[PDB]
């Protein structure tokens, strides 16, 4: 058996084994999958972190930003899987944000074409990577992406919380297309996990009152989380990820499944 | 494998063979469970309707609003599947509502001890199940019982949906509970289901206008639905439930998974 | 002029100097707004009490749990006010939940009998409020409940919790039906205030503990809240309940107007 | 008296006489305001328009996309009310989506500088207006923002929601930068308007299928709204924005009020 047993499919954003992509690509190769990698800049690191894994998969470059890259794509990874053969599963797991609309600096001080750069490569992207797959995706197939809750406001994540407020709007467009083709679509809103820019923070990277508010928020998590929540642990999440992308979900898209431990249902 | 292999789970709500337990408990029983089954008042008639399962499965007696079957339950139960055994998984497929509190007759009609029933068993009843079986709930655990969105008024549904209202509120409380026994509390939101009552209205019993607004909202979501919406299937449903009594959602609870093809997330 | 200039409103849940209603009812009066009062079993006290209002006003009984007093009600009101005379606003300022379903007794202890009966008084009566005054109200109308925000579990709040979630469905349906008399049907989620069951919990009853849960949650009120939250002051709750009673608001219906500091849509 | 009788209050967005920010402005000194106007391109022409309003009203530049303008603007602002004095109200009734990221081109076909440029309008715009005038605005004051629902996801609108999303996340922690002023920060969602360009989509302009998809919207609208929905009468969402501008939703900030009649409240 296995949940993802012989499917084909894609993962991007694994930049460390800390990334929560990481974890996702383990789980899914745990689970008989066969996999696809993207990468961004530092390939060839990224391919050093790659390896670590439970088995081999192609990697392939893909700055979300580049247009020829997203045409090129789905060729690019058409070859890597063999004609007559498709995609059934999709994972974006792709964000970022300039310290100008994140953290220490005030919220008003953000210039638009940090927040255009942080948008572009946390909203949209999403719908330009379903663009360039569907074409090559299986009827019955999913499509994931990573979300983190932006329905109320919070101290530091600022324009990162409002990027992923459009993420959210635009999965549910995402989700009209990919009807088409018999695809759904969701995001897997998960609590904070200590990856690297988050551990930077909570380590005490720009300063100690940063780190403690961070550590009130993820303090604030695990309370509230009437089965807890483990910062240092992304397996909750990866498992809820495969979930989606697997055949037990087969009537849910355009929709936010939450891997918080519940915490987005108390208030304290 | 089986999504559930070994797992032990009690299945409440079986009426007939459309009713929605019964392809739950069928599809956990494809899925590697072994079960229990409760049953209410026609137990004659359930059990004949069991006997169509995969599998044989005790059949126990539970009105949800005697007392003493739910003092006697967690006895009762441990009985049926051998001491220093526990659940795994409890499934909460229970609804009633009054004609008087549903349907044609008005809703400022409907007399409260008519709501108080309803309300009883559709939304309370999911509290006094977790009471009794938590005890005998293995930790990794979780509690599974059926929404219908309740987040905007719908023409006939009237005192069922403020039920529903309750049950969301109702399952938050009771995540609470569960997360000491390491237990998940979840609902699953479905879209429309031919069950038997819902084929009987439709097809009139309850006059012409009634049958036309169920027709009208069944089109209505299967067309929002971006992958499109089967009354007739409940299959998409139980595996949906399924995916929550496994190991695969282990960072959800006290939460609500929609399993109605996407409708609750378009306009039109 | 006045907010509400010659506008007969009907103003409910009046027990003490520090209800909510009896604030309504002054800066409603202080708004040029002709009211009737209602009041619930200690008549003579609610009196003495309404008296020290800046005008004087017809007090009806009401126990909205009595028949009698349900169907007697629009007559005993247009007497009040005079024949050829409808009601242009009504309030609904009335809950309560007995301490076995709220407070320090565990969520799994409510015996359904008090739940039901917290229900019936909370959400229920709202309707059957509605049922009894509509046909004595004039288009262009507003019926006001008093919510508070039931979306996520709270540790005392409880079954009132869930009682509040009825209440808000309830609402939604109400709106429909006041939707053919031209009338307008919201509830108020306001922020805690210092009314007498706070008063005397906060006060070392029930526990030096249950009052540091509780202060716990008002503490995180204000904090949350961008432009602050002061329990001890009931006026800008007021004062909203009056703006939904005017002519300034007149295409929202069904809906919940949040008098809460902005404290919900912060996360910390 | 008049609901804002002698406030200072800026209302920019004002492009015809059919404008929502038209209406606004109207109904404001209708009500006892003192305007100030900001115009974008065409601004002989908003000239013209302006001298329409029941009173006359200094018109100032302001190109959203112009940080230049946004500098010079609380200096431009305070000599046209007299240095030493505040404002009390702002309206932002601004937005602009290129038509390929809105209405008939398809979803995956709008380029990111188009998306771009229509987040940077519609979105951020009230971020950066705010960060302009708070330093300039009196303690009790009201902004407010324009909103078109985007919770679930609609046919024609595409981008426009999702540039929504994102206000609405902004309108959330503008409110808490507003809140040290002792400001308030609000959106109106309204339901669709008879604007020139919807108007202009209705007639055809850009096909027949996009005219008929709004009708179709249009039609839905006033059915589920429980108290009817008129798209020529911009005066209920002119008299709702009003009412965010008194000092009568003094505890709301950081929130949504819905003028749509009740419509987001049903399903059917
Ligand atoms: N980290 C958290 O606490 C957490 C919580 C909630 C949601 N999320 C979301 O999950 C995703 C992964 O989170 P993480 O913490 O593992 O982040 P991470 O730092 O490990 O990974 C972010 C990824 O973004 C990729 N990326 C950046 N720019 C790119 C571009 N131009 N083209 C292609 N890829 C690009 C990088 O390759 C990197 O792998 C993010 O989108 C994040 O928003 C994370
Ligand atoms: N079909 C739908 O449109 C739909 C959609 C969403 C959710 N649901 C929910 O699914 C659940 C079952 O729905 P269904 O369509 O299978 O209906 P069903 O009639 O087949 O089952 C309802 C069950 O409730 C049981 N019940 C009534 N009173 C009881 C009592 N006092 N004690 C114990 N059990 C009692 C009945 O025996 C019956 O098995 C309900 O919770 C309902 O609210 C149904
Ligand atoms: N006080 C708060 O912190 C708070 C916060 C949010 C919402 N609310 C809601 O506002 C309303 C009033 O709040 P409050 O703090 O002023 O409470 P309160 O105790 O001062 O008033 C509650 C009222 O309900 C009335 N009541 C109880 N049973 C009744 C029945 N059988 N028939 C008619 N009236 C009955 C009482 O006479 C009393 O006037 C309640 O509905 C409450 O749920 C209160
Ligand atoms: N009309 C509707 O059906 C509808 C519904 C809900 C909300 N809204 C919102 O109301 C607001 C105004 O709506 P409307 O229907 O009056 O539109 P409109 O076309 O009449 O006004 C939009 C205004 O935005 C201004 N504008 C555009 N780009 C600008 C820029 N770069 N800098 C400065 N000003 C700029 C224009 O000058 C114009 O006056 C918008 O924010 C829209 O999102 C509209
Ligand atoms: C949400 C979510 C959670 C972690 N991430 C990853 C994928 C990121 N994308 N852009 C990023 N840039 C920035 C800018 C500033 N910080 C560090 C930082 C912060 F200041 C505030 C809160 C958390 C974090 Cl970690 N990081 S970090 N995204
Ligand atoms: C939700 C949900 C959906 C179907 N159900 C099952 C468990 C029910 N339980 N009590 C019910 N009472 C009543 C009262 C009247 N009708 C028939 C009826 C109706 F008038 C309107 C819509 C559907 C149905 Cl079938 N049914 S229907 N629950
Ligand atoms: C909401 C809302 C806010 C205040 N109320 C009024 C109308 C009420 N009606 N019945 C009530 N019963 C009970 C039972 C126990 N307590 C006191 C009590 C508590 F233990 C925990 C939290 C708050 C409060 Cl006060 N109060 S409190 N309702
Ligand atoms: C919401 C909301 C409602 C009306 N608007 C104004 C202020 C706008 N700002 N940019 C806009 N771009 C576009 C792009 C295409 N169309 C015409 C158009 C459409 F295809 C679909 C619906 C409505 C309209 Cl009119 N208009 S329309 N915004």
């Amino acid at each position: 058996t296995g949940l993802l047993d012989g499917k084909r499919i894609l993962v991007s954003g694994i930049i460390t084994d800390s990334s929560i992509a990481f974890h996702i690509a383990r789980v899914a190769q745990e689970q008989g999958a066969q996999l696809v990698l993207t990468g961004f800049d530092r390939l060839r690191l990224i391919q050093r972190i790659t390896d670590r894994l439970p088995a081999k998969a192609p990697l392939l470059e893909l700055d979300v930003q580049n247009e020829e890259h997203l045409a090129s794509l789905a060729g690019r990874v058409t070859e890597a899987i063999g004609a007559g053969n498709k995609l059934d599963g999709v994972v974006h797991s792709i964000g970022f944000m300039p310290q100008t609309g994140m953290g220490i600096n005030p919220f008003f001080d953000a210039p638009y074409a940090d927040v255009s750069k942080g948008i572009h490569i946390s909203a949209y992207s999403y719908a330009s990577m379903a663009k360039a797959l569907l074409p090559i995706m299986n009827p019955g197939g999913s499509i994931v992406g990573m979300d983190f809750d932006p329905s109320r406001a919070m101290p530091a994540y600022n324009w990162m919380t409002v990027a992923k407020s459009a993420l959210e709007s635009v999965n549910r467009f995402v989700a009209r297309e990919a009807g088409k083709y018999g695809v759904r679509s969701n995001l897997v809103a998960a609590g904070p996990i200590r990856t690297l820019a988050m551990s930077a923070i909570v380590g005490g990277a720009l300063g100690e009152e940063a780190g403690a508010q961070i550590q009130l928020l993820e303090e604030g998590w695990d309370q509230r989380a009437p089965i807890g929540w483990n910062m240092k642990d992304a397996t909750p999440v990866a498992k809820t990820v495969c979930a989606l992308l697997s055949d037990w979900l087969p009537a849910t898209t355009g929709d936010i499944i939450y891997a918080d431990g519940g915490a987005h249902t108390q208030l304290l």
